[PDB]
């Protein structure tokens, strides 16, 4: 259209469906994910968000990213660390897995963070705006399914405590994106990188899936 925000939303409409329909994402929606599989995604989110957030601290002051810099509001690193300690034990840093589908995603994140920063925004957008436009169902089914004891831990990642209204924030973010300066080329690329994002995720589920069935 004419809004960076409306462009992406639409551009990734199809791939998003591809993401939803993943064999591992659908088994989840239908609430049939074992503690093992759930323990895999948490370990995936951790590696992705550390890379993501790390590259964000690199371009925090950069004009290409500064406008969407919201550390308190969004940063998930600490949230995932807390969760991962519950899921793997005080030794999670030592035990947790690091698969090749995780490695690609992390690798892409850094290439972008250093040679194509103007694109970092597409990933931030996908991760943060994604898990903010829909983190309720991910929690709703997470809760019921796993039915872990009354431990009160392991799912912090799903609660952005520093945002009262998701509605208003998602609105501030789109405003800030739409305010990002970028040449027609860069724009088409950023949109293209948002697709890249989804493919890294979709490719991730599939790899976590084959991993379960062993
Ligand atoms: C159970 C699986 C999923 C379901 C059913 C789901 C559902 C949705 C829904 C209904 C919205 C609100 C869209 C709107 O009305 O504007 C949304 C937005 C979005 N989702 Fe998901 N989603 C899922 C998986 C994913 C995955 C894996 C990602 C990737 C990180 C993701 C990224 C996004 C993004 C970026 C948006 C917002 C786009 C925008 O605001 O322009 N979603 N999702």
């Amino acid at each position: 259209p004419q809004d960076l925000s409306e462009a992406l939303k639409e551009a990734t409409k199809e791939v998003h469906t591809q993401a939803e329909n993943a064999e591992f994402m659908r088994n989840f929606q239908k609430g049939q994910v074992t503690r093992d599989g759930f323990k895999l995604v948490m370990a995936s989110l951790y590696h992705i968000y550390v890379a993501l957030e790390e590259e964000i601290e690199r371009n925090k002051e950069s004009p290409v990213f500064a406008p969407v810099y919201f550390p308190e509001e969004l940063h998930r690193k600490a949230a995932l660390e807390q969760d991962l300690a519950f899921w793997y034990g005080p030794r999670w840093q030592e035990v947790i897995p690091y698969t090749p589908a995780m490695q690609r995603y992390v690798k892409r994140l850094h290439e972008v963070g250093r040679t194509e920063p103007e694109l970092l925004v597409a990933h931030a957008y996908t991760r943060y705006l994604g898990a903010l436009s829909g983190g309720q169902v991910l929690k709703k089914i997470a809760q019921k399914a796993l039915d872990l004891p009354s431990s009160g831990e392991g799912l912090a990642f799903f609660t952005f405590p520093n945002i009262a209204s998701a509605t208003k924030f998602k609105q501030l973010y789109r405003s800030r994106m739409n305010s990002l300066e970028m040449t027609p080329a860069v724009r088409q690329r950023v949109i293209e990188e948002a697709k890249t994002a989804f493919l890294l995720n979709i490719q991730l589920f599939e790899e976590l899936q084959e991993l379960l069935t062993h």
